[PDB]
């Protein structure tokens, strides 16, 4: 159960894997790979301190700007494989995967869909996703359903994704990027210094007592 | 003209002017009377700059929960007259005005009206503002004409303004409260711990160093 002080719903934009791939002389995929074990990582002390729903940001569809797509995707699907062994997590895929290469995006789908029954937490992990293709989703929801603000919420594409309470972005980036406007309009919002692949539980730490200080 | 460097919009969320009347002993209406000379400060400070779009959060939604609220708006479209006889401000109201006492509505829109020939800078002041109102009045809209991600963007309450480059909000609030979800997506996010009707020179040159040094 969740802990009083806490946020309920924490988002991660996992910034800075291209940056740390340049300085350490790797791939992006190797990037991505450390990245996915920095997810493991983020779960973990997440359920110690009762934190049930978290959301991270993987790709944007900027950022689909082939072959390495398609390797990033494999990557954080591989890497992902020890949350789903562990039964704690529920991962949910946003954002428009029909945009990502076919077979990468069936084998992170097919991690995914293997934790249906995972409990307690939700992680929901955000590919080719875009802040304003979200709300242009409500748009087009609400057209096809034949207007309160309430009925823009429940017709986002991740209208399955409550409010966020912290964001933390990584790489000293002091901007959103358009990450979830709508859940995040009322989030604190941490800067981490730290480029994502070496994302530490002193970030993680630093991150929680901001939220708690607040 | 614009300096390669600046931002080109600067959005500003005036927090504080509460806490800072209840620290000094006075009114509210006070501490926004105080406020309006800084942002007097503000618009002087970013035409040195060649800065000249400027939107500032006067008054949110949320904190319209009558009296009070008509002096607030009578402080402000008093401390706003400096900048009306300048010329060098287009004075612009956005927000749901019609929520608003009528009187002091009236006088706000009488000084802003009077500056439709000033120039160079546009001075957008929100009142009665709400992100979540701003993107479901884009849904309103596109019904009423009769669907692209522009052409959401062309049927914000707020489509009349651009993107805002450096988002800067005093009281030390690390939070964008649903200002402007569309236009501030990739904006430079500074958190100034100053309380709006304090906020100083250093502030604003602190802020504008982390922007160009980002």
């Amino acid at each position: 159960g969740a802990h009083p002080g806490n946020p309920r719903h924490v988002g991660v934009i996992l910034d800075g894997n291209r940056r740390w791939a340049e300085g350490h002389g790797t791939t992006l995929e190797a990037a991505y790979a450390r990245g996915a074990a920095r997810v493991a990582d983020l779960v973990s002390w997440c359920e110690t301190e009762g934190i049930a729903v978290v959301t991270v940001w993987a790709l944007s569809r900027d950022n689909l700007r082939a072959a390495a797509v398609g390797r990033i995707l494999d990557a954080t699907a591989v890497g992902l494989a020890g949350i789903a062994a562990s039964g704690r997590w529920h991962i949910r895929l946003i954002g428009e995967t029909d945009l990502l290469p076919a077979a990468p995006a069936r084998r992170l789908r097919s991690v995914a869909d293997r934790t249906a029954t995972g409990s307690p937490g939700t992680l929901n992990v955000a590919v080719a996703y875009d802040g304003r293709a979200d709300i242009a989703g409500a748009v087009r929801g609400l057209l096809r359903s034949g207007v309160r603000e309430s009925d823009v919420e429940r017709y986002l594409s991740t209208a399955g994704l409550p409010d966020v309470d912290l964001v933390i972005r990584t790489s000293g980036e002091r901007r959103l990027s358009g990450f979830l406007p709508w859940q995040t309009a009322y989030a604190e919002l941490h800067f981490t210094a730290a480029l994502w692949p070496a994302f530490s539980f002193d970030d993680f730490t630093v991150a929680l007592r901001s939220y708690r200080a607040r």
